[PDB]
């Protein structure tokens, strides 16, 4: 997260790392055995550690739990990131509490204007690699479709939606993919793609999770 401030331990009780040795993507709790995440996340050998706030040390409250299955959605296109949607399913429950804790689907789509929250332990430098040992956090607007299509025309389908700041200086970055996009304690996006990081009139991309809600709901149902 570029042009963000430090969340505060587990003030993100959703947000999950997705680790294979290192931390690769970010994720988000939707009920005790499942996560979303990003479909171009996937890899196998995928553990879900959840209650982190530090990815460098174990401070107590962290659940490291192995991922039994990744389920990308059917017709993710690698090429233009459409459908960017993944879910992974825990071989155990987590343990649910106030520090760990799942976010709600949402039940509509956001406006233009409404304010999220997008977390993440992604780069916090816009030229150049900085990665933080803790949590970052970063209010932003969803912007409108007209300025998200002027900003990248030809490439945002009905399944995505910029956030962020068209003056540059504040944005999610790589690292952050997979992650939570939270307005009005609902779960409206997922970290996707962009242009660089917080680069002026190139806002960032996100999937738009209220067009899965069914997808979601029935997959979980059947497996
Ligand atoms: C994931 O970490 C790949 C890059 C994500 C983009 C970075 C620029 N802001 C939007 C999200
Ligand atoms: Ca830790």
């Amino acid at each position: 997260i570029v042009g963000g401030y430090t969340c505060g331990a587990n003030t993100v009780p959703y947000q999950v790392s997705l680790n294979s040795g290192y931390h690769f993507c970010g994720g988000s709790l939707i009920n005790s055995q499942w996560v979303v995440s990003a479909a171009h996340c996937y890899k196998s050998g995928i553990q879900v550690r959840l209650g982190e706030d530090n990815i460098n040390v174990v401070e107590g409250n962290e659940q490291f739990i192995s991922a039994s299955k990744s389920i990308v959605h059917p017709s993710y296109n690698s090429n233009t990131l459409n459908n960017d949607i993944m879910l992974i399913k825990l071989k155990s429950a987590a343990s649910l509490n106030s520090r760990v804790a799942s976010i709600s689907l949402p039940t509509s789509c956001a406006s233009a204007g409404t304010q999220c929250l997008i977390s993440g332990w992604g780069n916090t430098k816009s030229s150049g690699t900085s990665y933080p040992d803790v949590l970052k956090c970063l209010k932003a607007p969803i912007l409108s479709d007209s300025s998200c299509k002027s900003a990248y025309p030809g490439q945002i389908t009905s399944n995505m939606f910029c956030a962020g700041y068209l003056e540059g200086g504040k944005d999610s970055c790589q690292g952050d993919s997979g992650g939570p996009v939270v307005c009005s304690g609902k779960l409206q996006g997922i970290v996707s793609w962009g242009s660089g990081c917080a680069q002026k009139n190139k806002p960032g991309v996100y999937t738009k999770v209220c067009n899965y809600v069914s997808w979601i709901k029935q997959t979980i149902a059947s497996n």
